[PDB]
């Protein structure tokens, strides 16, 4: 207790346990990051806003 | 201190002092709200999301 937050930097502060997803078909990911690129070798978002 | 927080439902909460706004053409609230009343006894939203 209280030694178990998850702050992100304006919302809610989550406690004990979340999950990260790292997709790699995000729309504004391919059209910005991911131009030279490709599926194994790849650069994604964590923030999903 | 501690007695000072302000908490919306599921976002971070503020301390001390904040604003509310009342105005009344906001669009979506033209829409459906307000159909049958005027300017003088109104009806309006303080989330602003």
């Amino acid at each position: 207790e209280g030694r178990n937050s998850i702050r992100y930097s304006e919302l809610s502060p989550l406690y004990d346990t979340t999950k990260l997803y790292l997709v790699d078909n995000k729309s504004a990911d391919i059209a910005s990051l991911n131009y030279q690129n490709d599926h194994s070798n790849f650069l994604t978002t964590v923030v999903q806003n």
